[PDB]
């Protein structure tokens, strides 16, 4: 299992972080976050990144300035994003729309866009410096909800890095928002999709980083040595059953502890909501599927055991298809288990954002839970092999036991 390493490094320097408030008076109100947005597994942040190449006609236009003026203008419509999230009695989250503003960082880097590769894919170097974690902002409550870093590159290109409070929006909502930002920086009067709230509809009253590469041939090879009755499995399912079982064998937990593997599902493509969703909704619309087993059964039984659990969990959430949003979209049931890993499927453009410099040359993820939290990215190496890159952050011993265990599985798949 190949480790991918970024041998590139460079020096970043950033101004001191600033607060961007909406450019015009906006409603000062308390807006309810939905039962989907405020579940435990979403009380985290997430990181996205886009790379933009130089545009010769955009000379005399510093990208940080363009973006921060457009942020101010766009926050008039998305004004809750300038708010602060607070907790009421019985655990309901609210956005206090105070206009205190989103965090912003203008920076420069002694590096060129082309030095990130061609094609440019993860891992990305110096990402902790390209999306600086300002102290106290890692908080869910009373902290700025979103953070931008615009790093200018020596070629005149630039980097747009975002950290956002996952209680506020999901990847899809942030995409609607970033496309509204692109439109406003394009000169638009207002967004094409006028956002709405309506989240009441979903209210019911020692460590180590690393990135590893598995080629498609290795994945499909796996698919050959699982029982025929499980061969309809997705690449995602097979990869997730591998990761879950290998990680558990690496953790070596108490035999009876309940091991959970959890992943989100975008439902927009899937269900047909009978009261359909509002046109500009941008809260969370993720379903979550949960696969659970004793540590002893995961480590004791072959990969087919884990794989069946993953595939069947992947249809618990897909099986009821028409009705209300409150009917088909539920939070995870209880408090999160002690033992839970989180995987996300990213093998899927994120196109049509244009800020004057074109559409991004790359848009994707970047870089709490003490389990394993990772995502799958597409990757093609220098010889042409397409496959998946899995960024892992584990205690070093757990990492090498994990790597060795998936390498044992590769050894088995090839011996057979």
């Amino acid at each position: 299992m190949e480790e991918i390493n970024t041998r590139l490094t460079f020096t970043v320097r950033r101004c001191a972080p600033e607060l961007i408030v909406p450019a015009e008076p906006t409603p000062r109100e308390l807006k309810p976050l939905s039962d989907i947005d405020d579940q435990e597994i979403l009380r985290c942040h997430q990181k996205a990144i886009q790379f933009f190449r130089a545009d010769p006609k955009m000379r005399h236009k510093n990208p940080a300035s363009v973006i921060r003026e457009a942020l101010a203008k766009l926050l008039v419509f998305y004004y809750p994003f300038a708010g602060r999230i607070k907790e009421s009695p019985v655990g309901k989250l609210m956005v206090d729309c105070t206009g205190e503003g989103v965090l912003f960082i203008e920076a420069e880097a002694d590096v060129t866009l082309s030095q990130f590769g061609d094609p440019l894919q993860p891992p990305f170097p110096c990402i902790d410096e390209l999306l600086y974690d300002v102290p106290g902002s890692s908080a869910i409550l009373d902290a700025p909800i979103i953070l931008y870093q615009v790093t200018r590159l020596s070629c005149g290109g630039f980097i747009l890095a975002v950290r956002y409070n996952h209680a506020m929006t999901d990847a899809a909502g942030l995409l609607q928002f970033m496309s509204a930002l692109g439109e406003i920086a394009g000169g638009a009067t207002s967004p094409s999709i006028m956002p709405v709230w309506k989240r009441e509809l979903l209210c019911s009253s020692e460590t180590t980083q690393k990135s590893f590469f598995l080629t498609t041939t290795e994945i499909s090879a796996f698919r050959r040595y699982v029982p025929t009755h499980l061969q309809s499995c997705t690449t995602f399912e097979l990869l997730t059953a591998c990761i879950w079982r290998c990680h558990t064998i690496a953790l070596q937990p108490d035999p009876e502890e309940e091991m959970n593997m959890i992943w989100p599902v975008n439902v927009r493509n899937k269900f047909k909501f009978d009261p359909p969703l509002p046109a500009g909704y941008y809260g969370n619309l993720l379903a979550f599927s949960v696969a659970m087993s004793s540590a002893r059964d995961l480590c004791s039984k072959p990969l087919g055991y884990a794989l069946e659990l993953v595939m069947k969990a992947n249809h618990d959430v897909t099986k009821k298809k028409i009705g209300s949003v409150s009917d088909l979209l539920k939070p995870i049931k209880g408090p999160l288990p002690v033992r839970h890993d989180i995987v996300s499927d990213l093998i899927h453009g994120h196109y049509s954002m244009e800020f004057g410099w074109g559409k991004a040359t790359y848009t994707g993820p970047a870089t709490n839970n003490p389990g394993l939290t990772t995502y799958y990215v597409p990757y093609t190496n220098n010889k042409g092999e397409s496959g998946v890159v899995v960024p892992l952050l584990l205690r070093s011993a757990v990492m090498t036991r994990f790597v060795n265990e998936i390498n044992n599985m590769l050894a088995q798949v090839q011996n057979n």
